[PDB]
C-alpha cells in the first residue's frame, strides 16, 4: 500500500495507521509540516493545518531567527522523497523538529501525502511516539479568534489611527493621506478621476489629460509602441496610441493606477513564491473584466470599474509597505510560511487593520469612485451585501478562481456555488474562461512588466 519513503518514515512506530482517501473527517484533524531555517540551521515545525504559524512567538521561544526554508532547498528534500508536500512525519529529513501544543490535543490526527487525495490517519499515541523528541511551544494560532473587521467599516478610522500611533512615529492629522505624509493629488489624477467617474463626453478629453502630463504622454506611446503592442505598426500621436492602438478605458485605469502610485515608495521586502504587485494587479483586472462581462444583461457592472477595482485591489500592499516597513517585513515572512491564510487575518493579528481598509480609506479621501472604494474595502467579504457589493464580490470570485488554479497570489477557497447563484454565472463556463485565463501567463507577465520598467 504505502509508499516506501513513509514506510520508512513511521517504521514501527505507527501499528494505528490507517492509509485512506483524505474525506469529510474533519479538515479540523490535518497536520502540516513546515520547513524552516536560519545562520543555525534547518528546523521543522508541526501545527494544525489550519491554524497560522506565529514564527516571532517560535523565533523567541527557540532563541532563533527562522524563516521560510529557501524554495531550492525544499524543492531538493520534496524530489528526493518522490512527493508533492512532506507530511508530517519528523524523520523523513532527520531535522530538528518541534510541535505546537494545539497538536496533541487531538484524539487522532490526518497527514496529507500532498497530491494523491490520499493521507494517513493515526491515533495520538502513534504520533506521539513518531514526536517523541521534538519539544512542545506554542506558536500556533487558532484563526477563528483574529476578529479581522469585514462588515465595520465605521470603526476604519479609528482602527487606522490607533494602528498608526502605536506602530509608527507618525503624528494623527485630520485626514489619513496627510498623517501619511502622502503628496496631494496631482492635478493629473484629479482630471482622470473626474474622467473616470464620469459618462459624459470624448476620447478627446482623455488625449487632452495624457498631453498635459508629459511623463504620462511618455510611458502611453511607450506603451503602444512596445513589443506587446508592435502588431500596431507605427505610433503617430497620443491620439494614435490611446484610439488605436491600446484604448479608453485601458489607459484611463492603467494612467490611474501609475497616478495613484507615484505617492508611494517601492516595497521594501516580499513574500517570496508570491507574484510580485504589477502581476497581481494585472491578473485580478483582467479577471474583474472577464467576470464582470459574463454577467447577465440587467445586472452587467461597468467594465471600465471592474477592471480597475481589479488593478487597484491590492494598492495596500504599497501603503503598508511605506508605512509600517517593520512590521510588513513580519507579514511577509508569515505569508511565505502559512501561505494557506490570508494576508487579511495576519495583518490582522500584527497590525489591527488589513491592506483592504488602508487603501480603501484612501481610495475615499481622494474622491475615487465608490465601486473601487467598496470593492477594495470588501474584497475579503463574500457576504458583504452593501452598496456596489457586486464589485466587492468580484474582486472575491477572481481571487479564489485564480488561486486553484495556482496563480501565487496566496490563500484562496472555494468559489461556492451560492456565488455562481448570486453573480447569475454559469460555473462550467466561468471555469473555462479561467482556465484559459491562466494559460495567459506570459503575456500577463509581459504586461505587468511594462507597468514596472
Amino acid at each position: 500500500e504505502l509508499p516506501v519513503v513513509v514506510q520508512q518514515a513511521l517504521g514501527d512506530n505507527a501499528p494505528g495507521v490507517s492509509f485512506r482517501s483524505v474525506s469529510q473527517i474533519d479538515t479540523g484533524h490535518l497536520l502540516r509540516m513546515v520547513l524552516l531555517s536560519d545562520d543555525q540551521g534547518n528546523l521543522q515545525a508541526i501545527c494544525r493545518r489550519n491554524d497560522m504559524l506565529d514564527l516571532e512567538a517560535l523565533n523567541k521561544r527557540l532563541g532563533r531567527d527562522l524563516r521560510m526554508m529557501q524554495r531550492r532547498e525544499q524543492v531538493r528534500v520534496r524530489q528526493k522523497a518522490g512527493l508533492q508536500e512532506l507530511p508530517a512525519l519528523p524523520s523523513l529529513t532527520g531535522w530538528p523538529t518541534v510541535v505546537d501544543r494545539r497538536v496533541d490535543e487531538l484524539e487522532a490526527v490526518a497527514l496529507e501525502l500532498g497530491e494523491q487525495d490520499l493521507g494517513l490517519m493515526m491515533p495520538a499515541e502513534d504520533f506521539r511516539q513518531l514526536t517523541a523528541k521534538a519539544a512542545r511551544h506554542d506558536f500556533a494560532v487558532d484563526t477563528a479568534n483574529i476578529s479581522v473587521n469585514l462588515d465595520n467599516h465605521a470603526a476604519d478610522r479609528d482602527q487606522l489611527h490607533s494602528a498608526i500611533k502605536r506602530f509608527t512615529g507618525l503624528r494623527i492629522q485630520q485626514r489619513l493621506e496627510d498623517t501619511l505624509e502622502l503628496p496631494p493629488l496631482p492635478e493629473t489624477a484629479q482630471r482622470i478621476i473626474h474622467l473616470r467617474v464620469n459618462p459624459n463626453a470624448v476620447m478627446g478629453d482623455l488625449v487632452d489629460v495624457v498631453e498635459s502630463d508629459p511623463s504620462l504622454a511618455a510611458q502611453v506611446v511607450s506603451w503602444a509602441s512596445s513589443s506587446f503592442y508592435a502588431a500596431a505598426g507605427r505610433v503617430h500621436s497620443v491620439h494614435d496610441a490611446v484610439s488605436r492602438v491600446l484604448g479608453f478605458d485601458l489607459v484611463m485605469n492603467l494612467a490611474m493606477g501609475l497616478a495613484l502610485g507615484r505617492a508611494l515608495k517601492h516595497p521594501q521586502d516580499h513574500p517570496d513564491g508570491y507574484v510580485d504587485y504589477w502581476q497581481q494587479a494585472i491578473w485580478q483586472a483582467q479577471s474583474a473584466g472577464i467576470l464582470a462581462s459574463m454577467m447577465p444583461r440587467g445586472q452587467r457592472p461597468l467594465f471600465g470599474l471592474a477592471y480597475l477595482a481589479g488593478l487597484l485591489h491590492n494598492f495596500g500592499h504599497l501603503v503598508l509597505a511605506q508605512v509600517f516597513p517593520p512590521h510588513f517585513k513580519l507579514v511577509c515572512r508569515s505569508l511565505e510560511v502559512s501561505p494557506h491564510i490570508d494576508s487579511s487575518v495576519i495583518e490582522h493579528y500584527l497590525l489591527g487593520i488589513t491592506r483592504e481598509q488602508i487603501a480603501a480609506q484612501l481610495m475615499e479621501n481622494w474622491g475615487m469612485p465608490d465601486e473601487v472604494t467598496l470593492a477594495i474595502r470588501y474584497q475579503k467579504n463574500p457576504a458583504y451585501d452593501g452598496p456596489h457589493n457586486v464589485y466587492a464580490r468580484l474582486l472575491w470570485l477572481g481571487r479564489q478562481l485564480l488561486t486553484e488554479r495556482g496563480v501565487a497570489l496566496g490563500a484562496g477557497e472555494s468559489a461556492t456555488q451560492a456565488v455562481y447563484d448570486e453573480l447569475g454565472l454559469d460555473r462550467e463556463l466561468v471555469q473555462e474562461q479561467f482556465d484559459e485565463l491562466v494559460r495567459r501567463k506570459d503575456s500577463i507577465m509581459a504586461m505587468a512588466g511594462m507597468m514596472s520598467q
